[PDB]
């Protein structure tokens, strides 16, 4: 009666939107056992009832709990997926709605979680994905002390995801097939990549030469990419965008887990790379069994280079706050 | 080029949280185009965008997109998914969750759909969600004007599934080999057969003089299957389940736009079994690409044959109410 | 860095029909890495190269290599698919295809394979295919040495699919919701139990009460399913069915791989279960991730009883020559 | 009663290898239902059999069934894939393997399955598989009169997967994520195009320049992408590659039956490119619910004008060579 075979193991720390969402993901998949933490008592196990109920629905089995200890939750995981934090900033109009602004209410959060996984998980594969992201992922990375090729944060995922379906439906096709790439930080000085736009490796230019786009088109699809996340919370009222989201988190996790191998950008640690050192930043990486197994430098030209020194030098100021502020304990 | 394998169509009519999992699921799947309608204002288009998004990360190609009126959300849908409506009496007590209590409420909603389903896509399968139920179909399928076929109320998969998974659990096996059915109104007096659970087809009662499970453990699964939902709701704080309920109506779906003929249990016109006519209840189906194929008549024994009824007396009660209502 | 998340690997002792289509149905879910293992050299090569491009078409990434030596295909081995044998004696008419004039031919092959699982990978999980099924699993049993949760012959579940798509077609069903099992040994003595047919778990008498099919079209479906094997020999002409058997084997190893604790028939050791010891027969059983978690016991009826003794009576006969005929070493 | 929503329909015309082998990807998705013909009798039956048993073991439900006469193998065929035909030349040496060689031996058979489907489906979406291929479709279009966006052949998502695996293998990253395309005629000057290979976008170029991969190494992967069928063919002893054409033409089947609008280079029409007409020849193409939707004319360098010249020399002479024949 000796267990051969274990299944893989996911905790969800943060079970608000994005958390059941991802727990939703594993239950259809059968991906994994899934737990749900929070710090609000009862929610998380309505959606653990919930989600439990699904696997007997799509007709798999997997273990779907909530906990209310970070031992209980994080013991065994094979992955955690943060998304405890707020969303917007009580009072603020949505208007005015800016992820840096959750900098001052998250910062402590995820320090706190992170501290918590360096006694419960040390060798678990870290997905940040809580706002600001670049700047909570090197909190999480200082805080749970794991190697940095066993962290990472889900954003690029989600802002290319953005790029290429808009392209997709610019082009009229399936956005497969589309690889289009935003780099840098999750928040207004990301920078779309049009340049590199390819349609199964064709370059975007020849779409646009021969008629098919133009380059206010993609410009505009640029900036549309860039202003997406603030155009669903603007639309949603209350909470941000949480379906694809979900989706990118557990396409990265399914990768480590499974040693695909995908090439995703994410927020990666920096050794040199484009010049930089300790930070994470949005970046090209190859995520397989060893976690982020390659990070990928592109050649940026002018103009390129231009916008990526912008949002690296804005979130290396924040970096700089955030250590200054951090709690002595 | 002229277009000819065009993809299915779904019409989400209301895209609070079933509605737009429902929506998900599609476009997790590549099932079909979707459509989010509501009555509230950029929600949808909200959803509608993330959902979008979606597609990209799981490379599928459907199309998700926001639409404001009937005539534009409804034209073309193979099938029509109605959630509209509300899920708790507004001031009302968690303890007190009652779903007979959205009556009132959600009667008028259920009415308004169903005539533009007339108006727009009277050869469209219908799948309600909308609590009460059983009495909401009935509704639908009054103002709508479809052949009794092709509607249905998803309840019974759902309150099954969670059968399932507490006998799945308790005997430790995969829920895919649990067949446990919960058929009747989807309230309070639902009625779980206990009698018929089947592992992989083999007869429970062997199991229980295995002594794998007791008899005692199953009457307890039974009573927490009927409580269930409102457990749920309890825990949730606001609102109630959802992700099970859209993956419910989803599987639905999917059977009758491929075809699948699998065995489901679902809200479905009586034509007169256990003597029952012109109302809607909870029974095993088959669900085709005909809509309702098939509606089992199981044989019950005492205990169940009172609970049935008083699950009819359930839904006779609430269907009189809208009557003094319409 | 360090590996943390490995795939499973999942190896094909020999790479004929069943063994490259089960090598297919893993490339195609990204369930594991594969070898493929055969004596005919050559053909495992040109059957890797094929499935390693498949991964390229579906968008999946898993590695498919033949290995020629029982050391490189074995070592590392989270289950062991064995397929390797005949299929049909030499000069032999179709009409008198039987699965028992095998035995000669096979108990060498199976019992050397089993010697090398002892050697290589002792651990692992073995999913015997190799025909006459119940007394090769025996014979791998004894020679592999592995625990009895550990080893199961694949064949019920085949039968049971078989019974299942004719249950279906006669009830306008999909066969998802027909639960109908055969137990019994792998051949003409199997017993499908018509009186514990299910639809979504309500009994087929129902069915026949309600006019929809009758007692006299559900044995004449019992009889097809007890002639399934032989007639698609007859029709094929040369070899026999493998794309059934190999999703039922690959059903059974991704239960194990995943435990998944599914109710699937097989060939299992039996310690008492209907009377039975030392022997392996098929049977309605738990898999989950440590092998076989639990045999079921059903309660046959005296004419089932009698179906199913003849059978056993039949397997323990083939047992005992067998074991008669064994080279002392 | 009345059947709303159909399931799809595709006809395997060939149930050999390939053949068999997407009818169990049909059956394995529950994409559609399957037919399954051959001039073989007996072997259908058998395949369609193991194949029916196959969707109760993976829980689907599609029919799949051998049919002995063309009327009933494709009316009401929505896609119908060809296979028909011979793997190598009776009594040639396996080292001397040519897909040119099999053009007398293949013209006829589909000649006469293109009359066929003019006579039986003729608005379904033929796939093209038998070799030499590009010759074939031409063959095929002719006999069968079906509209130029309604017929392609499946060879260069072949050709380009085993590009894309050896790609991935040489940078350690999933296939997934390399986009490497071969255009041209499927034999042995076939063109893969080094220059267009990128990883999730980015160009090979900076790989090479980063020490990942050489351009010696890129350029020996081009070579093996060429000569791959044959080196299956020369491993395999009996026969060539099955798995990966059967996946091929099956996801080219997909994208047209879900119209995905997916981007995958296979022998299309010409109706211009590169001064092309009235032939077919690999190109990329986007695959819709209304078949081939765009040609995609990419810019070549001299290298690759020249390769792809050669390309053209191949096909034009094998057309030549059908014409002097029929
Ligand atoms: N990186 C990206 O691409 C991306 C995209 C969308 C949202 N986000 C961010 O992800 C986060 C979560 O979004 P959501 O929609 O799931 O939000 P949500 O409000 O639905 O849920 C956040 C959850 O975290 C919980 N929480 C708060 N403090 C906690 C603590 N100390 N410990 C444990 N749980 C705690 C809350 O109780 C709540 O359940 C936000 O910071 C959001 O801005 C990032
Ligand atoms: N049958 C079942 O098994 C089952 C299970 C759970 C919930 N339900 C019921 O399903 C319904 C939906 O639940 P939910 O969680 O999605 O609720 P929700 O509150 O999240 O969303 C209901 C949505 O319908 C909208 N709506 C209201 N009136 C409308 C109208 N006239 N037209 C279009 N949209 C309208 C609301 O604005 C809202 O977005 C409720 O009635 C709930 O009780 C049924
Ligand atoms: N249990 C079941 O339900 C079931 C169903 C169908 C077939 N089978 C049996 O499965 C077996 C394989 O069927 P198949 O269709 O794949 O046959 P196949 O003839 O296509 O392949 C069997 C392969 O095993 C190889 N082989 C022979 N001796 C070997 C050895 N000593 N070591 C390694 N490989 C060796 C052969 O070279 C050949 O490639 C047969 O015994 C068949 O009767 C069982
Ligand atoms: N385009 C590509 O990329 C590609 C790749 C591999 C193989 N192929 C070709 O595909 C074809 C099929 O390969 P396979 O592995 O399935 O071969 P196979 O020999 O297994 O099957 C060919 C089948 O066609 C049948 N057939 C012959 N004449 C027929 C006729 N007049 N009508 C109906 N059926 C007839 C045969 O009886 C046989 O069952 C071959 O021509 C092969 O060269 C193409
Ligand atoms: O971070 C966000 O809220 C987003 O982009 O969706
Ligand atoms: O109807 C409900 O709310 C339920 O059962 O989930
Ligand atoms: O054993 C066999 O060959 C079978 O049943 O397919
Ligand atoms: O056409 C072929 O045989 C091939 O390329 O596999």
């Amino acid at each position: 009666p000796a267990l051969v075979q274990r299944r893989k193991k996911v905790a969800m720390i943060g079970s608000g939107m994005i958390g059941g969402t991802m727990g939703y993901l594993c239950a259809l998949r059968e991906l994994a056992d899934v737990v749900l933490y929070d710090v609000v008592k009862g929610m998380p196990e309505g959606k653990a009832l919930d989600l439990s109920h699904v696997t007997s629905v799509v007709d798999t089995n997997v273990s779907v709990r909530a906990e209310y200890s970070y031992e209980a939750a994080l013991t065994g995981a094979d992955c955690v997926i943060v998304t405890a934090g707020l969303t917007k900033v009580p009072g603020k109009p949505d208007s005015e709605w800016s992820r840096n602004d959750l900098l001052p209410f998250n910062s402590k959060i995820i320090r706190e979680i992170g501290q918590n996984i360096k006694k419960y998980c040390p060798k678990t594969f870290i997905i940040v994905v809580t706002n600001p992201l670049d700047c909570m992922v090197k909190v999480m990375c200082e805080a749970s002390g794991v190697p940095t090729n066993m962290i990472c944060g889900m954003a690029c995922m989600l802002d290319s995801g953005r790029f290429r379906r808009y392209v997709a439906d610019a082009l009229s096709v399936s956005p497969r097939d589309v690889q289009a790439t935003v780099i840098g930080t999750h928040g207004d000085c990301m920078v779309p990549l049009v340049r590199y736009i390819t349609v199964n490796g064709y370059p975007i230019q020849k779409f646009i030469k021969d008629g098919v786009v133009t380059e206010k088109q993609l410009e505009e699809i640029a900036e549309h990419t860039k202003v997406s996340g603030g155009e669903i919370v603007r639309f949603l009222g209350q909470g941000s965008a949480y379906y694809a989201p979900a989706a990118s988190a557990v396409a990265m996790a399914t990768s480590f887990l499974n040693d695909e191998k995908r090439v995703i950008p994410c927020s990666v640690y920096c050794n040199g790379e484009y010049g930089l050192k300790d930070m994470f930043i949005g970046l090209p990486a190859v995520i397989g069994g060893a976690g982020i197994e390659r990070v990928i430098e592109l050649e940026l030209n002018e103009e390129e280079k231009k916008q990526f020194q912008k949002s690296v030098d804005d979130v290396m100021a924040l970096n700089k706050a955030v250590a200054a502020l951090q709690a002595p304990g």
